[PDB]
């Protein structure tokens, strides 16, 4: 149908395109995080949020993906076929995954409003003229 | 991560194997059943309930694959590698895609109760040998 | 007819005849800060405000104009008299769209009395030599 | 952005569609009207209406077509694609303008109601067939 996996928390496409997609880190860094930080609770037999549900449903689906990549590796013949849906994958679907979980993770961490005023910020930052925005980047803190 | 995408509502995936996997509907029914039934809960801006929440992110993993699967056929010169990715795409991920959709369609319009209390009895049933196996399996029904 | 686009606003064009070429983000830019922040209201059956009313009608005009430009480059076969006139549009048109939709964001970002003392401040720096004024313009953020 | 110019006064671009293009008066008529009767109001520092706000920017739109028209005639040397453009830019944008500038005018002079119940009963007008189509088309009319 016509879902947007953002809207039910507030968010949407148009909004975390407004970033530009060299600004998400990578699915690697953005996994390990969730672990480090959600493991104990994305394991956990608990409706703890729906950033969780989501989080969850994202990885399995990563996972099913990257057991598809491997099966690809071993079955497959044609190398460039091969190398071609591999990158594919982890090109767009990487992307549009990393997109959901850095959402999803720094909404957890700093909070809906944060994370909304963040994304509207930096947009306009990297739009604006540097001469006349601040000169450091935006960043999200704890600290 | 070791996520069961069922024990965040009380379930597991070895209370669920008591099904066997010729027993789940197409993707294609299911996904007819719940644009039938929850299409206006799915595409709406609320948290309605986990079970949306996660059948939102299923479908669009679904789709995604789906956009890769016609990205495949076309972008793909060598047919033999092209029928093989998505055979395997509708077969294992659709399996793994309608088991899910199954149990969310069916606690959505039954219930924990009668979902689980459906597989105990079904393990029974199917675990009954044949020769002492009634015909009227269990079926749910609001009737 | 005589007609100021801000008069309405509180402001005059000998007040925003101060802010450089360089300091207006690209169109794109801006219609993209836009579709980001003001979408769901723009598309909306309301009057929301005289600053939704006045950027519905400038999108609309800047289409019309995009409009004609790709006409030009359809239906032309004079390359100079067709670039001649596509860069006539971007850039002047472009830098008048540019200012009059920075001003109307900005006044539903910050304020009227935010915007219109930025512009003083702003007026007063630039009438400032570089000789006597500090090196780093004024800035006008939300961080 | 997908902008409908009269859906925050109350109407759509199908139901002015009723009307044909052969229908709208000259802009030089529709603009002789504005001045006439809303120049002062036009001119003025107020939101004395969202169709003022709307009028306005309308006639900036047009004059700064018209100087690029006159731009045009005077730096392109090609008469063809000089007399091209300036057609484009008359009669197709002079229908969008006048389109817009009559609804505005109308609304502003006879009411909300009057105009759409006029849109309609054209509709009912033109729709019907000659043998029974009266002459006297409606008209708009205080008396
Ligand atoms: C191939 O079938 C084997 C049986 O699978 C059951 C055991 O696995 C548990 C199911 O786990 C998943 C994992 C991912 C998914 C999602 C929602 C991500 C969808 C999919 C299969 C399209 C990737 C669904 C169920
Ligand atoms: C190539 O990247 C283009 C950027 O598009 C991003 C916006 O598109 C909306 C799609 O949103 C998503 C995000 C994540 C996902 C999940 C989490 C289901 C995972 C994925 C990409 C592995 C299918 C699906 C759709
Ligand atoms: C060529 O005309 C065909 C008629 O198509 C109808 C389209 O829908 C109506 C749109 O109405 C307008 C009216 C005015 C305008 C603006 C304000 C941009 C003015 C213009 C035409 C001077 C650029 C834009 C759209
Ligand atoms: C060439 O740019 C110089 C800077 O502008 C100096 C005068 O500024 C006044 C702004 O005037 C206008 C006039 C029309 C417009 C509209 C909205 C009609 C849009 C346009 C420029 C696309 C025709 C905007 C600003």
């Amino acid at each position: 149908m016509d879902i947007d996996p953002y809207k039910e928390f507030g968010a949407t496409v148009e909004l975390l395109s407004f970033l530009p997609s060299d600004f998400f880190p990578s699915v690697r860094d953005l996994l390990d995080t969730a672990s480090a930080l959600y493991r104990e609770a994305l394991e956990s037999p608990e409706h703890c949020s729906p950033h969780h549900t989501a989080l969850r449903q994202a990885i399995l689906c990563w996972g099913e993906l990257m057991t598809l990549a491997t099966w690809v590796g071993v079955n497959l013949e044609d190398p460039a076929s091969r190398d071609l849906v591999v990158s594919y994958v982890n090109t767009n679907m990487g992307l549009k995954l990393r997109q959901l979980l850095w959402f999803h993770i720094s909404c957890l961490t700093f909070g809906r409003e944060t994370v909304i005023e963040y994304l509207v910020s930096f947009g306009v930052w990297i739009r604006t003229p540097p001469a006349y925005r601040p000169p450091n980047a935006p960043i999200l803190s704890t600290l």
